[PDB]
């Protein structure tokens, strides 16, 4: 069951954005980022539940005094969008004097990002686990290029990616979801193409030329976001075979992971 943290073993440092989430040390030293609300229940026991390598790591709760808190691992790197966009082709101007090597990321790199967030994904798809906003936004960075699925659902500085009808995610959903909202395994599959799609154009906002009522008309329509510059024909493939218009038409996760890996691995010594 649910691990109990006492209250005095959890030393605040800082708060790392917006219900509070803040960076912590945690005894029994150790890094960690914390999160207070002002359902709980419900999320602990599901969190306690989700245990894999590419799934950020849950430590436990604090049920005692207020706010109630919720114990993760920390990543230092952060949100996979930020990292995107700041290891992007900029990388040179945006990077402090201390940076390590600064510039775009490579395609082996594009690429072990890519098949960590699929594993993870197969992960999910196994247990019969809908994300219903799988997102970069929704996906955190460790040192060493570790990558895992956050967040089930953002930090507010993402709210650009909502649309109120109860916000939706209307860009990394497939015509089902924003039509009906109807959320599966295989709208997930839609939203992790579009992912694929963020990797590639290192953290673009999916149709940044469209207003949401302008892209909630495209998507219906079955207009398909372009090949990225950066992207390899095979991986725009991969990209069109979570686009099927027919959700049981759409590859499964665990090929498209298994597609992803087999070019990684063929791309490792070169
Ligand atoms: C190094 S920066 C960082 S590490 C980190 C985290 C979370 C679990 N482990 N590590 C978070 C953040 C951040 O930029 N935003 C935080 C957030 C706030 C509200 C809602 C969703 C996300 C989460
Ligand atoms: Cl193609």
């Amino acid at each position: 069951c649910v691990h109990h943290i006492k209250r005095r073993d959890i030393v605040l440092k800082w708060e790392l954005g917006e219900g509070k989430v803040f960076l912590a040390e945690c005894h029994n030293k150790m890094l960690v980022a914390v999160k207070a609300l002002k359902d709980f229940q419900r999320e602990a026991e599901l969190l306690t539940m989700l245990q894999h390598q590419h799934i950020v790591r849950f430590f436990g709760v604090c049920t005692e005094g207020r706010p109630l808190l919720m114990v993760f691992e920390y990543m230092r790197h952060g949100d996979l969008n930020r990292f995107l966009r700041s290891h992007g082709p900029d990388a040179k101007l945006l990077a402090g004097g201390e940076d390590v090597a600064p510039g775009p990321l490579g395609l082996g790199q594009l690429l072990a990002v890519a098949s960590q967030v699929a594993a993870g994904m197969v992960y999910l798809a196994g247990l019969h686990f809908v994300h219903r906003d799988l997102a970069t936004r929704n996906c955190l960075v460790g040192q060493g290029l570790v990558v895992k699925i956050g967040d089930f659902g953002s930090r507010d500085i993402y709210s650009t990616d909502y649309y109120r009808v109860t916000m939706l995610p209307i860009r990394w959903m497939p015509p089902e979801s924003i039509l009906y909202r109807k959320f599966t395994t295989e709208s997930d599959v839609w939203s992790f193409g579009v992912v694929l799609w963020e990797i590639f154009t290192y953290g673009k906002q999916p149709w940044y030329q469209l207003s949401n009522t302008e892209a909630i008309d495209c998507i219906t329509q079955g207009r398909e976001l372009e090949r990225p510059r950066a992207c390899p024909p095979e991986v725009y493939a991969i990209m069109r075979g979570c686009w099927q218009r027919e959700p049981q038409q759409r590859h499964s996760i665990k090929d498209v992971h298994a597609r992803l890996q087999a070019l990684a691995q063929a791309h490792h010594h070169h």
